[PDB]
């Protein structure tokens, strides 16, 4: 079958709409030609629209290269998830682009299009071949532009000589439809379709925001490409059958602007790392400095079972979990697919195979406070000791141990957050305060009752709640139901814990059931997400507060405070207040999608290196510090009273 | 541009090689025309060979249908991974096939083939177009084939009447290379390319075998493609780059035999549930006849706290690890990926969302074993308790929760099993053994020494043995430095706790010494893949070999044992060898890719239900649970001397 391409070939012009009719006796070929110059880009663009009532019969459009060959039917046709089908009439595509160097000198490029179809009658289709004029992107330009669900789209990026690493923002301003940005190197084909796109880059699914991180030593060509695709449902992004306008003929058109912003320097690691240690390394430094002038100025004028018991089951509860968080890591960087762990992108700087190098350092507060506070009960241990030859210095043991292997797991679980990994560090809490309260009512042992059972029932209420949890998930009532019983049980414990240790006493129990009903309020204006977290967070509160009860009594003129004592006081309030602030910005959550959490994401303020979470972090550790001082130095003045005084 | 396909369109016949050139200034078009049937399926395959020597001018080839346009080049072109490039100069494709109905009637269908090239002079080209006769598949009937990784394959299969569920098995008689399985619906287009098969349906990497279980009322219509495409390299197999053989002319042929084969019913299911209840129910109904027996017969003529913490560690261990299953469950529920679980899928029998529920359970044993040790533990301190108003209860009672937890976090093991969950199970055993040691260790008291300290050091050594094989995986010459000094640690343990313990002492010391050099020996042969669990293993033997001095010792005619002693311990030899042979049978492993891992796969045995593990499961618990019972009721003769006697 000899046939001349040339003959029909119509030599066709760029930036001029064709439009024609074609069936099974004919067929329409158009010719583009062009030049490229060295040390420049050009990229080309087809436009194809047709008609909806060429449904059995569209139009099949195809490209020819010298290299390549590409090929595609107008109406575009999209598979829905319950048995629904999509028609689009407009189709555009990107050819993939062939640099020319000087070495190589000026090169002529021929390109062949090629429309056909089967209809019997005859098919109208209408076509528009263009040159890209903005195909490459700049450094700290937006550029904005619009994309399909049949209308990807995707540009070039060169690194500069001097950054080395780089963040691709793209933001919307309109959620539904939800898109894909996917980086690639520049080898073609170019992989843009529903089908092919999360095959060999690293991309992210994302309804308002994304952002990506990337370095220069990745890439050979010191180049590469970012594409967008537009996807026909909203079902993978927390979206429910697609939104269609008023206006919409179908099509989902989305608006986006991308910026590309080189990253920070390494003096900003080394600025945040001593900073970090310095700002905790001065507690260190203001104890030891007190001492030293204590022993100049003043001076001048059992449980080892109960320690290594809990030693073990700390690092053999914690061992297994960082084990796991070491293969999430090495999963998500070899993959490329980041929509497992829900960083917060914005402020996420990688160090080695660390991702978000910032998340995990920002908790050496913890281990440093708690290896402190063991410091401080172990000096007192040894002194009350000598002096001898002051009870439950156990307790304060497992505080201290609590504080640190907190701390060890919060750095585990933000090495990769997701919905798998809460649990952990939720649960370690549980069973250090059962552990506790297990052993301080066998050490005070039952004598008259003792007091009423109240603590063993309420930590089995907590283990069924933690239970039931697990098991219904926002089920209809049963959430209400479990809400409204957690603190009515509460409520009833602290009431029964007041009263069996007069107005005083009355005026108290009614105030802490106040200020249950108002946790309860507060708990029915947002759903908790979390029970455990939840019933922690109650239970946290509740001590705080049964200990404000205890210090005003102990403060109605009936004994008196050293200046330690109320200075740890203070402290404790106005560390709980400013960490209390920063607890509730969310930055993140796994309740919803990866793009609902994204969504979210924000830049950090803290010497360009902490956003929200790590103050939160830092504060709370400091908080928790200065609580357990006051808890543990809060009788001091009753040491006047000599021969034996209050354990 | 007007062009009538007709005037060069040579009516071209089937099952005929049509060699061309073309350039230019030539393109060449084929018209295929043929007729489908009613009742009947028929699928059309294009080839197209092309010589190398058209590197920078491929042939380009275009397949237009009604309704679907189809095109690529020749010769094909792979990226490697690390930058290497790969041709090959052969093409084969199917047609995606349109059933036709009675009611529709038969449709007469054409089919255009379009080659062109850009060559200067000329590029030559050979085309054959054919119909394939074996399309279907037929039940329990073997296909074999061969497939190229650019040749790839796929057919269709229609679900019998009766049939309810079916698994795929797709066995090969070499690895290397290694390709794809997938299964899809019926409506087109099919995805069979390497970017997009891992798109839509269910598929798995295989090597040598391939297993997929598939249930009727997840396709409409009754029906579904499979899909076999092969990889250019088989890197993401375990291999290394493409292996170049005498004939590679790049080609490397795959041969595969594939059937499908009709799953079980549920009266399996019931008789499996039945015999796994009833065989462990006969423990509790011997043992109440013994009583009974016993009653009828002879008759006529402080723990709290250790009990509650380790109920209260116990389930705030088990619960995260239960979370992260069910997640890891939904997830492959989802996805389709079954690379993430490596399950024996040969025998992996699903119910609801469960997807092994034999391997499930299998673990019964473990549970009930457990409960009816806790029972008699308790009758027994029951019945000492009473007779005063036996000092260990305490550890008995351990062991029964132990083999509880046990067999329950085998239970959430098993549920998808991977390179992130083994560690877990080994771990709570370890926390177990130290909790266990330090209250035996702090209640003897030191007394003289006690002992010489040997056992904390022995744990602290598995502390950081446990540590360094977190560190270093199979690093150089730390693997045998650690097995070495491992073993060296057990050995000089053991002789050291001997001796702490005369010509028999030397004779069991140095019994002891080479049944150490034995397992030493062993090591060395098989490498060990976990450092955890072989060291546990090396511990539970140790175990054994000292109770077996312990009893040998007692039976040098100073004591008596009774009858249920030696009883207990036949019965302890026989169930550990019974249960030591299956533990050396392994269906899989997480050490290497899931398609090497899939290469051991195997058929199961006891009642088409149970494969070698659930047999290992069984024989494990069983004789776990008289060598506790050995141990509990080992010195019953010494309840002779009055007064006091051994506690
Ligand atoms: C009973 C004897 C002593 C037992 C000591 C161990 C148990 C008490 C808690 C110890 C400290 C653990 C940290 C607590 C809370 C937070 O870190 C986390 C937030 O990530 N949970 C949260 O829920 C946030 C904190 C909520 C704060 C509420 C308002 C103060
Ligand atoms: C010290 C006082 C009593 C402490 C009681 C708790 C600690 C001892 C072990 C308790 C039973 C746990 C089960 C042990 C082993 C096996 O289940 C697993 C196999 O998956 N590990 C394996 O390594 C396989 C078993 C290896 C067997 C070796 C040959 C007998
Ligand atoms: C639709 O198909 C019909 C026949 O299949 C075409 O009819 C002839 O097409 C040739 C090719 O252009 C013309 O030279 C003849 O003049 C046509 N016949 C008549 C009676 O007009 C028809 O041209 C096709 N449609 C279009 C738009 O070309
Ligand atoms: C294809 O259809 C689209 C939409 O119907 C056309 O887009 C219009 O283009 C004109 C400019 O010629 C604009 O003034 C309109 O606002 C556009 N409509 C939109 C964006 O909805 C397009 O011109 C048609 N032709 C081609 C070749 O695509
Ligand atoms: C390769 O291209 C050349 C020119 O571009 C073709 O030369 C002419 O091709 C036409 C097409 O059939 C013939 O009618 C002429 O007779 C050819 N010229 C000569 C001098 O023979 C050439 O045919 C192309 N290659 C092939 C295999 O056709
Ligand atoms: C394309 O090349 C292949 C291999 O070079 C050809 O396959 C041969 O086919 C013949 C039958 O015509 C067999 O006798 C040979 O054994 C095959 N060689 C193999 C399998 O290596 C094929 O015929 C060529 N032609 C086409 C259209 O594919
Ligand atoms: C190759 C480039 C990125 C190197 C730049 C220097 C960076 C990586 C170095 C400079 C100082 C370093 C820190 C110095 C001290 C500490 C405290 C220690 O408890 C943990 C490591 C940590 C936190 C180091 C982390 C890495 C660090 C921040
Ligand atoms: C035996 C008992 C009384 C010991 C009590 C612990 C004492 C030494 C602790 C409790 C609270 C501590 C203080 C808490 C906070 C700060 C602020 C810091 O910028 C300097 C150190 C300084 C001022 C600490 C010094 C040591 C301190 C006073
Ligand atoms: C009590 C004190 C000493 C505990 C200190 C624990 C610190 C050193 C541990 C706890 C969790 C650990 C991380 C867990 C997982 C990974 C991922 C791995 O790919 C690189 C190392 C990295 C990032 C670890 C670095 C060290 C780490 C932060
Ligand atoms: C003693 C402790 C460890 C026991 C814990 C048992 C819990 C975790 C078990 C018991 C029954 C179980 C449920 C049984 C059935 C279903 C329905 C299924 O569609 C989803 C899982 C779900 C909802 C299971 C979740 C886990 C579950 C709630
Ligand atoms: C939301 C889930 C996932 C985790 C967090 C739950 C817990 C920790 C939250 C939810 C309800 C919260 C409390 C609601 C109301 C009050 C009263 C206010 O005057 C101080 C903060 C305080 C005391 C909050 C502290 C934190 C809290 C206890
Ligand atoms: C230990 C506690 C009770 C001491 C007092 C803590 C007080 C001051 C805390 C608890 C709840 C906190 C508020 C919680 C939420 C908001 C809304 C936010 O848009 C601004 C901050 C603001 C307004 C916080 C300010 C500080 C706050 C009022
Ligand atoms: C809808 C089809 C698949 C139903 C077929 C019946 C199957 C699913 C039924 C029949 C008998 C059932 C078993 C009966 C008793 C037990 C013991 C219990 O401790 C756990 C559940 C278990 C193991 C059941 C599992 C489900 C079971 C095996
Ligand atoms: C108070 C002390 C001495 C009690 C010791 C426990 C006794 C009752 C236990 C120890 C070993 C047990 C036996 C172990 C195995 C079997 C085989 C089974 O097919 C029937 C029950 C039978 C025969 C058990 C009966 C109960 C048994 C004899
Ligand atoms: C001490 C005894 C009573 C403990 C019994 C524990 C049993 C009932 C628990 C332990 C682990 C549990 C499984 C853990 C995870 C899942 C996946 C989920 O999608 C369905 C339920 C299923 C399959 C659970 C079924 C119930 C289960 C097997
Ligand atoms: C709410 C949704 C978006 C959360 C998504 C979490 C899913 C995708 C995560 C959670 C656990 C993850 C798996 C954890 C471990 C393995 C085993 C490894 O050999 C391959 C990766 C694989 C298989 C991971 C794939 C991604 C994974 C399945
Ligand atoms: C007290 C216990 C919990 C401390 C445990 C610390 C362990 C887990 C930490 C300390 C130092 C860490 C290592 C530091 C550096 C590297 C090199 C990197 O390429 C892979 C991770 C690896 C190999 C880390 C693995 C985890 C690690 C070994
Ligand atoms: C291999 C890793 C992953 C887990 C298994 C390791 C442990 C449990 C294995 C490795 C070495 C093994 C031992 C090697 C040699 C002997 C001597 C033989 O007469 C009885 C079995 C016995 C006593 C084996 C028991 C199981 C064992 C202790
Ligand atoms: C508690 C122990 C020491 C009691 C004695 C157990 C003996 C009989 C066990 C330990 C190791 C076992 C062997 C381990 C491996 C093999 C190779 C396999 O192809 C056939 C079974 C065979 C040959 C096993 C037979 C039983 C065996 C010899
Ligand atoms: C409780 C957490 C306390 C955190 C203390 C400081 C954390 C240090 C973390 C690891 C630093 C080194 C490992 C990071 C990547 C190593 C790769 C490399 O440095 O080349
Ligand atoms: C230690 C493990 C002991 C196992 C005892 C028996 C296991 C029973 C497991 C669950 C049975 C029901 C849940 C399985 C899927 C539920 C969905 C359904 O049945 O419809
Ligand atoms: C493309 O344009 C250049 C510019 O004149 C011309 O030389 C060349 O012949 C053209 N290509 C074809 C195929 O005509
Ligand atoms: C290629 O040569 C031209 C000629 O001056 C030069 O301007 C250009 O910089 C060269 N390309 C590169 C990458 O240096
Ligand atoms: C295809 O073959 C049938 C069989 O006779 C014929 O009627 C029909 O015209 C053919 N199609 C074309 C396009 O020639
Ligand atoms: C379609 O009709 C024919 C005519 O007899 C019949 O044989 C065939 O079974 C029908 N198809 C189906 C799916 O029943
Ligand atoms: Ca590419
Ligand atoms: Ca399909
Ligand atoms: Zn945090
Ligand atoms: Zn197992």
């Amino acid at each position: 079958p000899r046939r001349d391409p040339f003959d029909a070939a119509r030599g066709a012009d760029f930036d001029h709409v064709y439009s024609g009719v074609v069936n099974l006796s004919t067929e329409n070929i158009y010719s583009f030609n062009y030049t490229s110059q060295p040390d420049q880009v050009t990229a080309v663009r087809v436009y194809v629209n047709s008609s909806s009532e060429n449904l059995n019969y569209p139009v099949l459009v195809v490209v020819r290269q010298q290299k390549e060959v590409l090929s595609w039917q107008v109406p575009l046709l999209f598979q829905g998830l319950y048995q629904r089908s999509y028609n689009y009439q407009e189709v555009s595509r990107t050819l993939c682009p062939s640099e020319a160097t000087n070495e190589t000198g000026p090169l002529q490029q021929l390109i062949f299009v090629d429309v056909a179809s089967m209809a019997p009658l005859g098919a109208q289709y209408k076509l528009l071949v263009t040159k890209l004029k903005h195909f490459q992107l700049r450094t700290n330009v937006a550029f904005h532009f619009t994309a399909s669900p049949s209308q990807p789209q995707y540009f070039l990026y060169k690194f500069p000589k001097d950054v080395d690493s780089v963040i691709i923002k793209v933001v919307s301003e309109m959620a539904y439809p939800c898109s894909v940005v996917s980086v690639q190197n520049i080898m073609c084909p170019v992989y843009d379709l529903d089908h092919n796109v999360e095959f060999n880059g690293v991309y992210q699914s994302m309804t308002k925001k994304a952002a990506i991180t990337l370095q220069k030593k990745d890439f050979p060509g010191e180049q590469f490409f970012v594409v967008f695709v537009i996807k026909p449902e909203d079902y993978a992004c927390g979206g429910s059958f697609f939104i269609q306008e008023k206006e919409n003929n179908l099509q989902r058109k989305k608006n986006l602007e991308v910026t590309i912003v080189p990253s920070i320097k390494e003096s900003v690691y080394v600025k945040s790392s001593l900073f970090s240690v310095f700002i905790f390394l001065s507690f260190y430094l203001g104890c030891l400095l007190v001492g030293f002038v204590h022993y100049l100025r003043f001076q001048r004028k059992k449980y080892k079972i109960y320690f290594w018991n809990i030693i073990t089951i700390a690092v053999f509860y914690a061992l297994p979990v960082i084990q796991l968080v070491i293969t999430y890591q090495t999963v998500v960087n070899v993959t490329g697919n980041q929509d497992i762990c829900y960083y917060n992108f914005l402020c996420a700087h990688p160090l080695g195979v660390l991702s978000a190098f910032n998340n995990i350092l920002s908790n050496l507060g913890h281990v440093l406070l708690g290896f402190l506070f063991l410091l401080i009960v172990l000096r007192r241990d040894i002194l009350h000791r000598r002096a001898l030859e002051p009870k439950h210095f156990g307790l304060f043991y497992a505080m201290g141990i609590a504080l640190m292997m907190e701390g060890v797991l919060s750095a585990c679980y933000h090495v990769c957050p997701n919905y798998s990994n809460f649990q952990f560090d939720t649960s370690f809490m549980y069973m250090i305060a059962g552990l506790c309260m297990l052993k301080l009512y066998q050490t005070r042992h039952p004598d008259i009752n003792a007091s009423a059972y109240s603590a063993y029932a309420s930590f089995a209420v907590v283990i069924m709640v933690t239970v039931l949890g697990v098991v219904f998930g926002k089920n209809d009532v049963w959430f209400w139901v479990i809400f409204s019983a957690i603190h009515v049980l509460a409520s009833l414990a602290l009431s029964t814990q007041i009263y069996y240790m007069y107005m005083d006493r009355m005026v108290l129990l009614v105030v802490g059931n106040l200020v249950n009903w108002s946790f309860a309020l507060f708990g029915l204006i947002y759903r908790p997400r979390d029970f455990a977290s939840y019933m922690l967070g109650i239970f946290i509160c509740n001590l705080l507060l049964y200990l404000a009860f205890y210090i005003i009594m102990k403060l109605r003129s009936s004994e008196k405070v050293l200046p330690v004592p109320l200075f740890c006081i203070v402290a404790t309030a106005v560390m709980w207040a400013a960490a209390l602030y920063f607890f509730f910005q969310n930055l993140s959550s796994w309740e919803g999608t990866p793009a609902e959490s994204r969504e979210k994401n924000r830049e950090c303020i803290l010497l360009d290196f902490f956003d929200d979470h790590d103050i939160w972090h830092f504060l709370s550790a400091t908080a928790l510090f200065f609580s357990f001082l006051v808890l543990l130095t809060l009788d001091d003045d009753l040491d006047v009273v000599r021969r034996d005084q209050i354990p």
